[PDB]
């Protein structure tokens, strides 16, 4: 087999390539399955209460399928591969499924499901950081740059639901 | 002089004439949409009407568009505007889109928006049913201003009630 | 009671079956979706000096499937319709078959041959959607001609590929 | 082996007569090409002050012509057929007769009359296709249909320069 | 409670009648509106070779017409007016008069002489507006004095054409 | 000794006091600052779902105010005049009311109200300044006659959220 | 032909003989100032003259726009530009800037360039005067140029003293 | 009329019948190019041809574009296009570039591309020499051909042998 | 009160966030009176020594109020505000006023102005990075890209004043 | 010192006239400039309904020769020449004859005569320097030729409009 | 001479600033030499094997020589300078030089050369990290910047010459 | 044996003598790539506001002789020609000396001097280059006098900034 360079510099550090490709894989499968369910979330944002909301979780759901072309790309990189079925990618992802709530004509509903998706996102690409941390630049920046629209995304979510001021 | 983009219509057995006479009083409904959407949109005010200004804005201003895009055709196929602005709006296909009384309930006025879209997509419907199988061109320019008008439609369907629809 | 939608009442009156349209339409946009991620795969592993070359038009079809996607999702929610609740759901009630990356993957014409198949069933899905809407519905027909053409498109791009059948470009 | 074509097998099923269709196409794409070639000498004539503003008008239809043919010679390869082999085939196959440079070609209107007699020609050719592929062939009515909607344009240009019959910009 | 709206009391501070103003404002954004409607028509029937180059002239003007329409009617609303009601009202209400299309319409000189007519009025219509706002209502004044200097320049434009009368481009 | 400033001399003929039309600019330019500041506080707090939509409208606000001071400040300087040499001595002669966060920020009709007067000051602030250029410094009134536009429109847009009183887009 | 856009210029007493007099002389300046300041910024070489050059094309630039801009509102006010090339130099209103003797000094050719400004203010400055409460038109635009020529000032003024201004 | 711009030519003894003729035969393969380039591409079939598409679509476009440029050219020297299409075709310089029979290789049809271009090359290499010193627009035309044309050789050599060129 | 998940994630590293946030105000406060002050800097940047000056004295404005909008947004995702008033923010910047100086129709003057202010402004973003290093991957990637152009705005001004060489 | 200046050593080895070049640079350079003043002029009086379509071709030569005066002057100062200090005398050393309106404008073909008679001058005066700089000077001769090459391509269009002769677009 | 503060800080970390110049000359006079020798490399790649393969080898040469543009800015940032003589820069690459294989024919034979280069460079741009790393965020943040792209181009290489999955 | 390559059988016929020529551009091409380098150190140390404004001319000339590297590499090839394996080979037959950072750097005049000298020698370099291949080789030609051209223009701006001779821009 061949020898690859960008895989001998982390092996070096001591760095766990095989549990960071798992973790990469499952944080990459929640990005994945957010792309489908905040399609639907943001279907439902209806009325004269959700019109303006709309627009939010659409910038969140186009960005976190970026994220997942993003890190997909590392993921073979290191050797790694995306799931055979796309079952067993749902199966395997970081985070719960972003479904759909009883009562989403509430928009609060859609806006605490949608909220909760971004925080598990917000552990799930900090525990990443966490291990490449000083190890894997590469990882560590990309995954450094998922993070950080991560806390943006919950920042425009608590803004909506709860008062609390964040950004644009 | 020989029109051969009328002949072939023709040979399908279309009655060029009243399909003319259809899309005049289309295309008016149009226009005056134009004008009627304008004042509809400056009274959505308040908190709550703000959001609703530019989608209303976005049916006005491709509401024009149906205008010129229908207009051009309407002459393509020897027919012609009314001489006078006056006649264009009462033969106008749909009734005309006032601006309602209690405005300031911004509702009032999504049914008149509502209202209009309605009308518009059973006269272009109706247009389309004509030119179906004859007339490739007006039927091509009917479908894209009906699928535009469906699209209006369902903008105020998820304003007014909790109907889900697109962006 | 329920809103009047003049939308789907101009398609009633032409004496179409909504409930089965948008059925055809959720199966059918469920393989688009399908198709983004399983295409990713199938691209990721065009590898070697034969493949390189495959990999762009591969992508282009996966890029033009994902917005087929977005494209009669919006159409299903205009007919008053939905997409499934679980992604799971989704996977299988799709009108195509998985398309897995093939056991003898390193011979690019094996994974030719899954992309090909996709795309002559998406072909034959969306022509299925032609026909039914066809003197109906002319807001899901010019949809669902225009993603049929682009079937027609990647398909005829694939048979290059692995057969020596002229196409485009 | 031969391979499947599933973007044909569905318009078998149709009963479409793919062979005279792709026959069909061909000569009316032939007359694209030639369009083209004839145009450009068409547009070198229209001289002096009184053919000066008609120049550009007949540069438009001459441009989109070529498109035209860009357009349909795609779809031909996709149907399994092609162009001919030779340039003088080409020509004699043309749907539409030789548009030559008249006689009296300092007379603009000389110039314009051979002009619409081969955009009405392009026309009745467009109108043919469409006819055979209604309801049959969604992905060449939709090309022939905008070829002939440009047709309907040119000709409606060059009837409102040689009579004084309104039409488009 | 009724609001303060000191962009309306500046303005009264100046000894300006707003009622008076905005009465005119709305009569001469009238006259946009139906130049608009009736300048189509116009140009539709600049036809022939005589015609043709013409076209182009209008339809600036009639583009440019519109958006004067659309600008001074934001500054009504800001006035505190609004349009009428019906469209026939400001149809009734118009500055000018109706811009119909004239008997010999085949001579395109008769059509000029419509268009200068109307373009005349409304530089007399701006110039009033100017004439009141002048010294008074900043913002008024320079959307006015912007319409007018494009009124100046289409009956320029227009003079040029009917008489032998340099102009502009 | 110094030199000739023929853009100063031409003033100074009219009659006007330039170093009294500097010190209202100065203090009109420093409220633009100022405004960029408080209106970035006041937009964070447009928070919640009634709040949302107003944020971008504020946004729009503090943009433009801030080019004001860009736009004005240069102004200033080709005057021989100059900003205050400490950024607190700015804050302090401003020509408007800090525009300090309300209390009851949670209601966002708490922030509107600050921002409407804000606005309110800025028109009546700009209005002084073009009374006092009228007819003697065309540059300075041009300038703050462009300003007064804008802050008519960001009043309006205040009114139109805070009561229900029509305006712009 | 009735001139409708001069008709109401008469209305308010303004003499439109001497005003488009007055344009042309103002515009003949602008005209040779496109001349004589491309050979004023050729000549701003050495380090000294480098970072002014631009400055100086800026000006020579914006000059000329300022003739193609008042030449289209001298003949639409019936007025023309004279035949002769040389009467255009003879009636302008201001001075021919001529490259000094001293040039390589770059401070010699600034003069020229800030005296050249100074006249073109003072020009410009009469037919806003003139134009005030009587030609919208003419005012706007001769107010628009004016304004540039303050800024053209402003900017040779800053590099001869040391004088702020703008960028 | 007097042409200015032929007078300058004949003073330098060129013959103007003569170039006009080979220009009219050099921009007719030209023509015949962007044709038969057509069908040469869409055969560049299977994976060993996919890559090999482009160059033949970049060759044949800028073909095309060689025939726009140089037939401008030739009516302003007073000549004109053949009136059939037929006639331009037997008058080509260059011999018809067919689909060859075992076009499944697509080395074959890189042999007739290259066979084509190399015709090119030497065509308007005769240009340029008898417009060298005489006609400096035709020259400059001609020359930008050629050049093209041996960028289009060597795309073509790279591929059927190993040799470098370009990118 | 809410769940602020990216928040939590600091807390749990050991962060001091109130600290922390009083040095980003702190920090974003100079960035703001920088806008202010070197408008008036670069103005004075006369005659012909100056005029080459003007555009590096702009973009260094310009940059810094950009610092100023990107810090500002970060101070609110963690809780933090800008000061009520216009001159609290001037009493807790972070850096010396940059007044104009005495002599400034000598540019080596308002340099110095200029030099001063870059250097104080890379040492407090340093101190930033040196706290949110190995603990907040978004305040620390906004203070080091910040830090980045600091030391390219001193060096800007190094390269005027000394014969230093730098960039562009 | 007098400096080495190697671009025009080059030259000189080739045995060229350095100062003779320069004089006709001057020379024709001047004519261009003219040119660009009296065609503002000829353009204004192509009025009417029979000169509209020509206005813009003439436009286009005129912003065209203003053009070749910038880029011919730089390759003057180059060769270590300068333009005449005064501007009449660069009048009076111009390439070509003064353009002047002719007495009976208003016939378009009398202002055609005079631009045709310039650009004929033009063609001229560009052959003779590509004759001298012709295997000496590669930058003064690509320039001359390409503004040459445009000069041909004015009078063709002339040409077009006066005769029937056919040339460009 | 000269106080620069964007040195200081560096130097209070215990970064040894002389030893970490000397490595970035060497590394960024190793990018120079490899925009000259991919240029050969891409050249050669000819035949209808290597006609797909020499946008890759562009892209990568095109990369490297914007690694050269990107870290001399902050060479000299640092006080440090590119040897007087070129011949010096060829001489102190922290690489091999990137020669024409004697088989190049075969396109196999320079992909090689591209691998072993790019080999090189990530172990190079990697070394840098490591040193910069907690004490110097903007050499770190260019060089892990720098790195990131050499890995992508040993990828591109890697999955030519092997069939190892990677990119696009 | 050896393939047909008929862009180089062209110059073969008129008497060129290809090996020589190839080996000149090596050399000219080799100090285009040197240049590229050297001027890196030489920008770099236009230090202080004496140097600041020329960096950016510095800057101008590296750049445009770094895509003169580009654009002959690409013709050497296409003469069957190539660079030298080694890049210290390259650097030993460029046809200028290296351009090495004086000594009193300090002062900007002696970085001026080393970049006017590097010009210098370009010119006459490219000179060579045209003379040979001038009424033989029209693609070389035409590539070396485009390069020449921009040579000519980088030692006039240095011309200008050591000494007060006038230029460009
Ligand atoms: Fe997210
Ligand atoms: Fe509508
Ligand atoms: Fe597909
Ligand atoms: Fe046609
Ligand atoms: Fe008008
Ligand atoms: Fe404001
Ligand atoms: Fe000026
Ligand atoms: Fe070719
Ligand atoms: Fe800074
Ligand atoms: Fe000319
Ligand atoms: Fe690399
Ligand atoms: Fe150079
Ligand atoms: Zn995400
Ligand atoms: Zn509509
Ligand atoms: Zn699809
Ligand atoms: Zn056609
Ligand atoms: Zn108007
Ligand atoms: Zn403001
Ligand atoms: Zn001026
Ligand atoms: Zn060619
Ligand atoms: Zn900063
Ligand atoms: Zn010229
Ligand atoms: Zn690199
Ligand atoms: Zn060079």
């Amino acid at each position: 087999e061949p020898k690859v360079v960008g895989v001998e510099i982390l092996e070096k550090s001591g760095l766990d390539i095989k549990k960071l490709v798992d973790k990469l894989v499952k944080a990459t499968a929640a990005e994945f399955t957010t792309y489908y369910y905040y399609t639907i979330l943001r279907m439902h944002l209806t009325g004269m209460e959700g019109e303006g909301l709309k627009e939010i979780a659409e910038d969140a759901r186009l960005e976190d399928r970026l994220h997942f072309e993003l890190m997909t790309q590392r993921i073979y990189e290191l050797g790694g591969g995306l799931p055979r079925d796309i079952r067993q990618l749902a199966d395997i992802s970081a985070c719960s499924d972003a479904y759909l709530p009883e009562n989403w004509k509430d928009p609060k509903e859609i806006l605490k499901v949608l909220l909760e998706a971004e925080q598990c996102a917000i552990r799930t690409w900090k525990e990443v950081c966490d291990m490449t941390y000083g190890k894997d630049p590469r990882t560590y920046d990309l995954a450094q740059r998922i993070l950080q629209e991560e806390i943006e995304h919950e920042a425009w979510f608590l803004e909506l639901l709860y008062g609390r001021p964040s950004g644009h």
